[PDB]
Formats: C-alpha cells, structure tokens, sequence
C-alpha cells in the first residue's frame, strides 16, 4: 500500500505531465497521495494562471462575511455576520489596516502559534464563496473554469444524465479568516489555487480516520451534535491540533503558497487559516472513485447546511432513501 502513514504529498508535474488533468489526479492516486486527504501540487515553471493582477481592484464582494468567534481558544465557532459591500480594492485596504493586518512573526510556525492563541480575540472579515474566475480564457492547463463536470462524470459513469452545473469560485481572505473543519459536499474533491497575497495553512485528516474527527466532534460541541447528526456541514466549528494531539486524532499540516495548487481528497476533513491578504480560487469535482464515497455521504437534513441547486440530483440519484428526508432539510 503507497503512503500507509498518510503523509501529505507534494508534487512536480512537468509541463507535459500538465495538459492531462485527470491523467495526473489518478497518478498521484497510485502514489497514495489520497490517503492524506490533501495534496500539494506545484505548477511547472513555464505556467501561469494570468498574465498579472494588477486590474483586480474593481471586483465587488457583494457579502463580506465578519467572522465572529464564542468558545475557548483551541475549541471554538463561529458565525457569520453580513457586512456592507466593498470591492476588493476596498477589502485590501482593510486588510492592511492596523485593526486587521498580520502581525509581526519570525517565520510560519511563530504565526501558527499566534493564530491560536488569538484568533477568537478578534473578528476578522472574509470575501467568501464569490462565483467567478481569474484565470485567463487562454490557459489551457489546470484552468478551474474548464475542468470536466461532475454531472458529466456522473453521467458517465453511471449512465444517467441530470441537471446542474459546476463554476468556480473566489475567496478574498485576511489575517485569521478561518475555515471551519468539513469534507466537501457530497464528500467530493476540492481542488484550490492561490492566486495571490499572503499563505494559507492547511490541516486534513485521512479519509480513513475521518469517523475519528466526527467522534471527537460530537464531545467537543454536545448542542450542536444532538440538534444534527451531521453538524460539520454546517462549517461553523474549529478544534485546534494541539486539542486534535491531546485527543489522539490523526492529521497532518501544511502552509499554501501563492502559485500553488491543493487538492482535497473524498472524505479529507480540513480546516484553515489565512495568514495575510489573499485571493484564492476553488472549484468540486469528481473522478470514477468519488462516486463510492457519494453513495455514502452524511447529510445535514436540520435545515442549517443549506447549498447548491446542483446537489439535489446527486443525493436524488446516489441516495435515492435520503432523498425525501434532505430535500424537506432544503425546504
Ligand atoms: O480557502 C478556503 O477558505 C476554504 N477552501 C476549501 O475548503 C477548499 O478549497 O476545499
Ligand atoms: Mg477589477
Ligand atoms: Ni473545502
Ligand atoms: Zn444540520
């Protein structure tokens, strides 16, 4: 078995090795890459997503997002409370503010430490989930706009043809924006490019140890877990690795760079940090060994997870005895 310790995984592909997406996602599958539930891939050097960012500025973030926490420092939520609208000229600005810009630190780790001393000391505010693209029309490799879909992949695969779509969309982060612990919906892949600006610092569990995460979970926040049997879809709660290592939890960490892509694996929990102003690009999608874990994915049912037009199809068709129970939870 490649990768029996679920390490995170960091690949080189050529520029060659770049034109074949899928190719190259079932190759770093052979390498047991998934078995970490998060991989990193740097692009060739003689790639790029655009020519430059320089006339980004006009942007607007319809719904900035303050992100407020209540709990303890390693142990907390998070809400989501609904800002005026600003454009991403306007959010930089904020984000290089005194109020909000990172602080001074000698290195990724003294930021790490900081970030969860901190973070529920402050409320720091996230451009989050825009619909959109900023790669050029002319990049033909890794470009997440012109990736296959997942309903073509499920028609493929199993044969029957739904409706839906699949775009791409952009994250504007600050210092301390968070991303709360979850899998992707319908336990799909991600897959997540850093256009711009400062990290972003990963944690994942395997897949295989996923049930372990969702145990401690269910302890660590007892309301949530008796309201739904599938809290974590709800993205609001965030545990930190020095309570996962107290825990006996297994994950694994890792610092995204600008110029870098991640990929999320079925069923890889993870959760994260911005470290400074950023713009990020993230998009679901599917292969052949997805729909195993479709067929299998919780649902949040309690009315909170609320999502996508796209997903109905694929709990319709891969869960068709959840279906009823899911769509009341959407209604
Ligand atoms: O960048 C973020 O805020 C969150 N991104 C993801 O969870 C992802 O790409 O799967
Ligand atoms: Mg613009
Ligand atoms: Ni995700
Ligand atoms: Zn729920």
């Amino acid at each position: 078995a490649q990768n029996p310790n679920c390490n995170i995984m960091i690949f080189h592909p050529t520029k060659e090795e770049f034109n074949d997406f899928d190719k190259y996602i079932a190759y770093m599958e052979s390498q047991g890459a998934h078995r970490a539930g998060l991989a990193k891939i740097i692009p060739p050097k003689e790639w790029k997503a655009r020519e430059t960012y320089d006339n980004i500025s006009e942007i607007l973030i319809a719904t900035p997002l303050q992100q407020v926490a209540s709990g303890r420092a390693g142990v907390f939520t998070q809400y989501h409370k609904k800002k005026k609208a600003m454009t991403v000229g306007e959010y930089r600005h904020l984000a290089n503010s005194k109020k909000y810009q990172t602080p001074p630190h000698q290195n990724f780790e003294d930021l790490e430490r900081k970030y969860w001393k901190n973070r529920i000391y402050n409320s720091p505010i996230y451009g989050a989930d825009i619909s959109g693209s900023l790669f050029d029309e002319n990049t033909k490799q890794w470009n997440l706009g012109h990736l296959g879909t997942i309903q073509d992949l499920l028609e493929k695969e199993c044969g029957v043809v739904i409706e839906g779509v699949n775009t791409p969309y952009l994250y504007f982060g600050m210092w301390k924006t968070t991303f709360a612990w979850h899998t992707e919906d319908m336990d799909l892949y991600s897959i997540n490019y850093l256009h711009l600006g400062e990290p972003k610092t990963w944690y994942v569990v395997p897949p295989e140890h996923g049930q372990r995460l969702e145990r401690l979970a269910r302890e660590l926040f007892p309301g949530s877990s008796r309201g739904c049997g599938a809290f974590l879809r709800h993205k609001v709660a965030l545990i930190s690795p020095t309570v996962l290592k107290e825990n006996g939890i297994p994950f694994n960490r890792i610092t995204q760079e600008a110029g870098e892509f991640m990929v999320t694996f079925p069923y890889g929990y993870h959760a994260g940090f911005n470290h400074g102003f950023n713009c990020a690009e993230a998009i679901n999608f599917a292969t052949p060994r997805w729909i195993d874990y479709g067929k299998m994915a919780s649902q949040c049912s309690c009315g909170e997870a609320r999502v996508t037009f796209s997903m109905d199809a694929f709990v319709r068709i891969l869960q068709p005895e959840r279906y009823d129970l899911w769509k009341r939870g959407q209604d």
